[PDB]
């Protein structure tokens, strides 16, 4: 009983070109206490990253970046060698952790195995400028300028107070003075050090003035986004997660204006569904795959340079869960990122939906792939409506579909893409071949499902 909608692809309606390093992940800086985690020996986690993209960015930072201390003198402890640092829950101070040379050496090997680039947090909330300069120098020495994309000087400095790291009076002017002291110290040790900031959610009292003041000193603007609003908000449900988020649209417009004003591109350096490490029954469900895959394309269409989904440990919202000792597994959100991975890079095209007011949470994105083939990514985020999509504007002898599926929107497991789960070490191949019947094509999609179409 599907809602019958039209999708019109326009090869002449050119959007943004998706860069090859758009995808990415974000982790807590505390995880650097364990030299076995980001290590060339961690072949399982490296494989999960390679399946998400041949290029991509690993961001290390988060709330734990204010509680983590580089020590050039130190060696990892026995406890460090088993630490699994999941997303910080933001209720109280994180434990103090130490980063060692060995952990940085191992990170460099992990980046070589994955092919990903690095955004590395430095400790401006509690550390010293001179120790930041020393840490930056060792990271540059060992990771190298080609793989290091940016240092960041503090995570979410607008929330230092709420987290008890600065007094209530801390404001942009105070942070700018700290940023400049750190920047100057680091550039004495590392004259080519690249920076990004301010590593927080778009706002008018921090991110806009940061860009104006530091536009010649950073390579790009770094923003955060959680779909969950303030603690007072109508609480996050799956139903709400599938709906447009007007705050996201406004903050994105704000970042585009900053780019117009300053020349600085923007990257979403930390995002996930719900804050405080996620919400059980929302963040760890198949709805999060639909949400994440759709977000990747929404932000790419808006001109973002990339994204980094926060995670680690066994956090509710982590894309990849696990440890070196116990192994790693793809959680539901991973599968939305995997659909984006399989689509590949290229230039976005016009893809207009009609007759869709009874299926309003269906989204669609059309792509001219770098290999010249047209792809369409569809997210049927309607929880109660199947759709039948009449596709016009594509001329091809053959279309195939890979489906992103689970039996219920709130499933924590049972998620497949292309008729297969992801296996060990990120192993994935499609197991189900489905042609799209065809001028025009007609695609059915179940309620709460996704699809990737590829045309020959
Ligand atoms: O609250 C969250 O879930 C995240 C918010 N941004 C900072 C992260 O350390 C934290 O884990």
């Amino acid at each position: 009983s599907p809602v019958r909608v039209g999708l019109s692809v326009d090869a002449s309606a050119l959007g943004h070109t998706i860069p090859p390093d758009y995808t990415g992940l974000s982790y807590e800086q505390a995880q650097m206490a364990n030299p076995n985690y980001f290590s060339g020996a961690n072949t399982q986690l490296a494989g999960f990253l390679r399946t998400l993209g041949r290029q991509g960015v690993l961001r290390i930072g988060g709330n734990t970046s204010e509680y983590t201390f580089w020590n050039r003198h130190a060696k990892p402890t026995a406890a460090d060698e088993h630490l699994a640092a999941g997303p910080d829950k933001g209720h109280h101070a994180a434990a103090r952790e130490v980063i060692t040379p060995e952990a940085v050496n191992n990170l460099s090997e992990f980046l070589d195995k994955t092919g990903w680039k690095l955004i590395y947090g430095l400790n401006l909330g509690k550390g010293t400028p001179e120790n930041a300069a020393d840490e930056a120098a060792y990271v540059m020495e060992t990771i190298g300028a080609d793989r290091l994309l940016a240092f960041q000087l503090g995570n979410e400095p607008d929330l230092f107070y709420r987290n008890g790291i600065r007094p209530a009076s801390y404001d942009f002017a105070a942070y700018a003075g700290d940023w400049q002291r750190f920047f100057t110290a680091i550039r004495k040790r590392v004259p080519n050090a690249p920076f990004a900031g301010p590593d927080t959610a778009y706002n008018t009292k921090w991110l806009v003035p940061f860009a104006d003041k530091f536009k010649h000193d950073v390579k790009f603007i770094s923003s955060h986004y959680y779909a969950e609003g303030p603690p007072t908000d109508p609480s996050m449900t799956i139903e709400r997660l599938m709906k447009p988020n007007p705050r996201l649209l406004g903050e994105t417009a704000g970042l585009k204006q900053v780019e117009a004003d300053t020349g600085l591109p923007f990257r979403l350096t930390e995002t996930n569904s719900c804050y405080q490490g996620g919400k059980q029954g929302v963040s760890d469900t198949f709805a999060a795959a639909l949400w994440a895959g759709d977000l990747m394309y929404q932000q790419a269409a808006a001109g973002s340079t990339g994204i980094n989904f926060h995670g680690g440990g066994y956090g509710w919202y982590t894309p990849v869960a696990g440890t070196p000792e116990d192994g790693f597994i793809a959680r539901p959100e991973y599968y939305g990122m995997l659909l984006f991975a399989q689509a590949g890079a290229g230039q976005l095209l016009g893809a207009k939906l009609t007759d869709n007011s009874a299926a309003p949470l269906l989204t669609a994105y059309a792509l001219r792939g770098t290999d010249g083939r047209t792809r369409i990514a569809l997210f049927n985020k309607n929880l109660d409506a199947d759709v039948e999509v009449a596709i016009s504007g594509v001329a091809s002898p053959s279309g195939t579909v890979l489906r992103l599926e689970a039996p219920r929107a709130d499933d924590t497991t049972d998620v497949t893409f292309g008729g297969a789960p992801v296996g060990a070490s990120g192993s994935w191949s499609p197991l189900v071949q489905e042609y799209v019947p065809g001028g025009q094509f007609v695609l059915h999609m179940r309620k709460a499902s996704g699809a990737l179409l590829e045309f020959a």
